[PDB]
């Protein structure tokens, strides 16, 4: 990772910031697996400023930038967060970036969040994805609604629920504009797709059809929504126009065919089938043509999710006898192994590629996971008051 020293922002007011803000900006570059902060434990200064910023420090130290930053108290009762980030190494002394927000304390980790994706941009060339949100089911200790279908940020905080339930939700899929999710549930008795708007908690009902219907996914564009119904005897994909609630099967046969997610044109889908006989990935067209098998390293290949920009795709894959979360670069079919916790399922992809989030299991439970895709980071998200599975990974908001 590239090496980049982070320093605690300072603090002006009621003794004891409320939020680490260094800290967490700290964490969303290491998280992308493109920086190595320097551990608090070895910062050689804690400076405030584009000031007191001494390079040779730095400069020397392996480290060509520093972050510097200052939160403030506001007589609104709310904060002024601001950061400034050093060209230590190069030009030593110089400001990259700079950049200040008013924000409300429930707002702090997001000012947080800004400096972070203002950073990670202006030195990579890549759009940071830390002001991302991810939706998830947990299966609380409650006995009532033990269901909660939740979202919170990327990292695990600032969660909320946005629907309780006394039966299984599953397979949380977000619209592209970030404004609704798609998800199973089972409160009906049967199984069936519904879409919910987040700000509204409005609930529209799509599929019920007889059997199981679920693995939902938004197309890029907006106009589609992709899934598989079992109504026929086995799972097959089927893909719904948004503008006329009119259905339309793709693919058909004694085989399986579900998870599927979108390639950037909203036209093809790559998708598991066990046609084959394990399951493996297969593309195809919607609106025509055989689906075509693309997975041909490893015994069994699943779930699939393909980047924004198509380049790859991850997926939970068997080499060597274990399961795990591999990605696989779709113009080379080089394939690489992310992942090393137990039982990795459903992985999702930031929308910059930049990190996977998944489940694994955890004793008698399931908790959530990050990986980041070039492999070098690996972390646990924060513990709930549960188990939690079917983690998705939001647009760009
Ligand atoms: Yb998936």
């Amino acid at each position: 990772g590239r090496p980049i020293g982070v320093v605690p922002f300072q603090w002006a007011g009621p003794g004891a910031a409320p939020e680490d803000i260094g800290g967490i900006v700290a964490a969303d570059l290491r998280n992308s697996g493109k920086f190595n902060p320097l551990d608090r434990a070895r910062l050689p200064q804690q400076p405030g400023s584009a000031q007191e910023v001494q390079p040779a420090a730095w400069s020397a130290l392996g480290i060509d930038a520093v972050v510097v930053g200052q939160v403030t108290p506001n007589p609104d009762g709310s904060y002024n967060v601001a950061y400034q980030l050093v060209d230590t190494g190069g030009a030593p002394g110089t400001v990259l970036a700079q950049n200040s927000y008013k924000v409300n304390k429930q707002w702090l980790r997001y000012a947080g969040h800004t400096a972070s994706d203002e950073v990670f941009e202006k030195l990579t060339g890549i759009k940071g994805a830390f002001r991302t949100r991810i939706a998830y089911v947990v299966q609380t200790n409650g006995g009532q609604f033990p269901y909660e279908l939740r979202v919170s940020d990327y990292d695990g905080y600032n969660q909320f629920v946005v629907h309780r339930s006394p039966q299984p939700l599953m397979s949380p899929a977000w619209s592209p504009d970030g404004s609704k999710l798609a998800y199973v549930t089972f409160e009906s008795g049967r199984s069936a797709l519904v879409i919910q708007t987040l700000a509204n908690g409005a609930v529209r009902q799509v599929a019920s059809f007889p059997r199981h219907n679920g693995a939902p996914a938004f197309s890029p564009d907006g106009s589609k929504l992709a899934f598989a119904l079992s109504k026929t005897g086995s799972l097959n994909l089927y893909v719904m126009d948004l503008a006329s609630g009119q259905i339309r099967q793709v693919t058909d046969g004694r085989s399986n065919n579900t998870e599927p997610t979108w390639f950037p044109d909203s036209q093809n889908l790559a998708f598991t089938s066990d046609q084959a006989g394990r399951p493996q990935v297969y593309k195809v067209n919607i609106n025509g043509g055989a689906p075509q098998r693309i997975t041909w390293e490893g015994s069994q290949n699943q779930d699939a999710d393909v980047s924004s920009d198509g380049k790859f795709m991850v997926m939970v894959s068997s080499n060597g006898g274990q399961q795990h979360i591999a990605k696989q670069d779709l113009a080379t079919g080089g394939v690489q192994v992310l992942s090393s916790t137990f039982l990795d399922e459903t992985p999702s992809l930031a929308p910059n590629g930049t990190m996977v989030i998944y489940s694994s299991s955890q004793g008698m439970g399931s908790v959530l996971n990050l990986v980041s895709t070039d492999g070098r980071f690996k972390a646990r998200l924060p513990a709930t008051d549960g188990q939690v599975k079917f983690p998705a990974w939001s647009p760009y908001l």
